[PDB]
Order: C-alpha cells, then sequence, then structure tokens
C-alpha cells in the first residue's frame, strides 16, 4: 500500500503532500500551513465547486492519489 499523494494548487505554486487517505481537511491544511508558512485560518480549500470545511474530508470528495484540490491563501504578506 502506497501513501495517498494529494496535489494542492495554490495562487503561489503547486505542491503535493503524502497522507494515508485518513487525513481530513482539518488535518491536511495543517501540513499546507507549515509548508507555505501561512495560517490555517487563511487557508480555504475548494473542490467540486464548494469550500472544504473541517466537516469535509478530501477522500469523501473523491480526492485520492493523483487528484488536485484548489486552495486559496489569504495571507497577503506570503506572496
Amino acid at each position: 500500500p502506497k501513501i495517498m499523494k494529494v496535489t494542492v494548487k495554490t495562487p503561489k505554486e503547486k505542491e503535493e503532500f503524502a497522507v494515508p487517505e485518513n487525513s481530513s481537511v482539518q488535518q491536511f491544511k495543517e501540513e499546507i500551513s507549515k509548508r507555505f508558512k501561512s495560517h490555517t485560518d487563511q487557508l480555504v480549500l475548494i473542490f467540486a465547486g464548494k469550500i472544504l470545511k473541517d466537516q469535509d474530508t478530501l477522500s469523501q470528495h473523491g480526492i485520492h492519489d493523483g487528484l488536485t484540490v484548489h486552495l486559496v491563501i489569504k495571507t497577503q504578506n506570503r506572496p
């Protein structure tokens, strides 16, 4: 079993994290925040046309290995 590689497309760049498809949005955006040097509150994930909240899990939206989430970062001071 390989670990699930989730690509995150941001205004800044494009990254890819490794999660055991158990990491929901509340766990996943923490991995984003430390890497992009952003606050988790400044991170809003979007997929299927709707915003992924902490009640949302990436895996439930069909975001598995090779899929990409659309992130919008609102730090301003991290361009």
